[PDB]
């Protein structure tokens, strides 16, 4: 069964646009989401379609990149570590919920090395 996805907006938290933001929208997420290893994070999982009813019982803080494509189309971040701590949860919780040698594993793995290599410079 699955929790409410992750909010996308939040009207008591303040907005911002950085030019790092807007490298991490343009240029981080929008290359990220064209490799053929990231559909299994386009959306939140899915426990129910899935087949993971363990999933939410052991993932507490869910994230997917689709949720971090709506965050920064909507100015939801203050700064760009924010974002960037975004994707280090998903990452994260992939290599959580999984084994070291799983399918799954073997593309967040391949992702987050494209994502590092990003964001290893960013615009001033
Ligand atoms: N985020 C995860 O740990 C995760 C997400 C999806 C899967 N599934 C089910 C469909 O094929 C998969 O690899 C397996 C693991």
């Amino acid at each position: 069964m699955n929790p409410p996805p992750p909010e996308t907006s939040n009207p008591n938290k303040p907005k911002r646009q950085t030019n790092q933001l807007q490298y991490l929208l343009r240029v981080v997420l929008k290359t990220l989401w064209k490799h053929q290893f990231a559909w299994p994070f386009q959306q939140p999982v899915d426990a129910v379609k899935l087949n993971l009813p363990d999933y939410y019982k052991i993932i507490k803080t869910p994230m997917d990149m689709g949720t971090i494509k709506k965050r920064l189309e909507n100015n939801y971040y203050w700064n760009a570590q924010e974002c960037i701590q975004d994707f280090n949860t998903m990452f994260t919780n992939c290599y959580i919920y999984n084994k070291p040698g799983d399918d799954i594993v073997l593309m967040a793995e391949a992702l987050e090395k494209l994502f590092l290599q990003k964001i290893n410079e960013l615009p001033t």
